[PDB]
């Protein structure tokens, strides 16, 4: 069956540990996670990672979910710098992407929807909100990144 190696990235704090272990394990709060799943009726097994071993990693993954928190605007600001190392590791402009705006369930928002679907709209890449606690948007978070992952390979 078809592999997909996913990497996480973003600043500390945000959910990426929570976010996956909620896609895999199914509940809320490891640096790499692997399971099949089946995503639009393709059987696929998700093999998932959270200074040169970082750099294969990077190479290596074929899919990188970008993760911000709503109430922490560092982490939104930071997406530049993450998006900005992917392609120079991976020396590519078309670099399957999703931007993640994480911790929507909690009131404190500091990055309004508006600003992370405008950034998303100029890297050309999906947009999700979610909640690791809640479970709101994760399945398909991961799940855009696969099929943004299949595009890339298609076209
Ligand atoms: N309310 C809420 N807390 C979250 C959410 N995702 C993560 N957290 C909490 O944020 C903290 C940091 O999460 P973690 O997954 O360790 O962040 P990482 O450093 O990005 O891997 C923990 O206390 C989590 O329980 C979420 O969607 N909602
Ligand atoms: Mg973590």
């Amino acid at each position: 069956m078809t592999e997909y190696k996913l990497v996480v990235v973003g600043a500390g704090g945000v959910g990426k540990s929570a976010l996956t272990i909620q896609l895999i394990q199914n509940h809320f709060v490891e640096d790499s996670y692997r399971k099949q799943v089946v995503i639009d009726g393709e059987t696929c097994l998700l093999d998932i990672l959270d200074s040169a071993m970082r750099d294969q990693y990077m190479r290596t993954g074929e899919g990188f979910l970008c993760v911000f928190a709503i109430n922490n605007t560092k982490s939104f600001e930071d997406i530049h710098h993450y998006r900005e190392q992917i392609k120079r590791v991976k020396d590519s402009e078309d670099v399957p992407m999703v931007l993640v705006g994480n911790k929507c369930d909690l009131p404190s928002r500091t990055v309004d929807t508006k600003q992370a679907q405008d950034l998303a709209r100029s890297y050309g890449i999906p947009f999700i909100e979610t909640s690791a606690k809640t479970r709101q948007g994760v399945d398909d978070a991961f799940y855009t990144l696969v099929r943004e992952i299949r595009k890339h390979k298609e076209k």
